[PDB]
């Protein structure tokens, strides 16, 4: 897992990024930085491609990976639920699903037809 | 006459007007304006919202009352000119009725074809 991988070879400032998504740690950049007699303008140029497109890349990677976990979370609550309903359902109650949806997202949305109170009060009430 | 009556039960900044039109001295505001378990902001708007339909409302019955106030001294006015000419009619005069009305409103457009001076001197000469 520890070992860090380098891709060498026809890696352009376009293509990094699909070696860093493949899991190269990084990559050596040769005739595509640097072809011998090229002016010095030409190596601040290639080298500040490469290193916006690494920075760019890899920033894109991060915003992919926060987005995959903030993703699950979804998940495991939707999961919870529906086992919920499930246990619900065994003691003869039968929630309406649309409803329960529209609340998670009017509250996600600042926009939920029930206010604060209202909602421990409700749920204290099933409770009973 | 002196007992001031309130109005509580249903009452809104948008119907409050029509409370006051009918009798009331005021109104009792209980739901509309707070119902348990509302953020301190929805009691600020709710009361300026009849504050506001307060003050709007009772100003636009103050400025009916003026309205009515203003509109019967025409009458007591066009009732005495009436009698007037009855009066004149039996002694022989029979005035133009439509030029009597065009005077008042001229005069009081500012537009008297008529200068103060000769209004007078008329007058003077319908004496006679």
């Amino acid at each position: 897992s520890d070992i860090a991988v380098f891709a060498v070879g026809g890696v352009t400032p376009e293509n990094l990024a699909q070696w860093i998504d493949a899991g190269c740690a990084g990559a050596g950049l040769g005739s595509d930085l640097y072809r011998a007699g090229q002016s010095v303008e030409r190596t601040a140029q290639q080298a500040a491609a490469f290193v916006k497109a690494y920075r760019e890349a890899q920033k894109q990677k991060e915003q992919r990976q926060d987005q995959k976990s903030a993703y699950a979370l979804g998940a495991s609550l939707g999961r919870y639920m529906e086992n919920s309903l499930k246990e619900q359902e065994k003691l003869g109650i039968k929630l309406d699903k649309d409803q329960l949806i529209a609340g998670v997202q009017d509250a996600f949305a600042d926009k939920s037809k029930l206010s604060d109170q209202e909602i421990e009060q409700t749920l204290q009430a099933f409770e009973a």
